[PDB]
């Protein structure tokens, strides 16, 4: 029923870089799935405490939410593309395992996911 500390952010002698797939990622797919209506839930870590979702990091060993993303992405965390689009599936996966098929904060998953998959299609080619 505690909550564990956040998801990496900040890490020195991990290898980074800035490549155009990155920034799209950045000011196209985080930027308007920050926006959207349903982001709310999803833009820091379940508080597990606040939600009372005690078993929440008993089942869900990978969390991530898109203020991890966003903090990734600002501070130039990653290394290639698909590490941030694993971040994003793995935020949708744990509200799919962890919830119910039509509940409130799935369908907002879903539509968050949508627009994700229809930005990640329009990914550009590298460099
Ligand atoms: O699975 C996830 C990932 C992101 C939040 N989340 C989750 C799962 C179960 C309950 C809550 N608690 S909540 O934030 O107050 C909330 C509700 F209680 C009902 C509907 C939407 C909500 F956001 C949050």
């Amino acid at each position: 029923s505690m909550n564990p500390p956040p998801p990496e952010t900040s890490n020195p002698n991990k290898p980074k870089r800035q490549t155009n797939q990155l920034q799209y990622l950045l000011r196209v797919v985080l930027k308007t799935l920050w926006k959207h209506q349903f982001a709310w839930p999803f833009q820091q870590p379940v508080d597990a405490v606040k939600l009372n979702l005690p078993d929440y990091y008993k089942i869900i060993k990978t969390p991530m939410d898109m203020g991890t993303i966003k903090k990734r992405l600002e501070n130039n965390y990653y290394w290639n593309a698909q590490e941030c689009i694993q971040d994003f599936n793995t935020m949708f996966t744990n509200c799919y395992i962890y919830n119910k098929p039509g509940d409130d904060i799935v369908l907002m998953a879903e539509a968050l996911e949508k627009l994700f998959l229809q930005k990640i299609n329009e990914l550009p080619t590298e460099e």
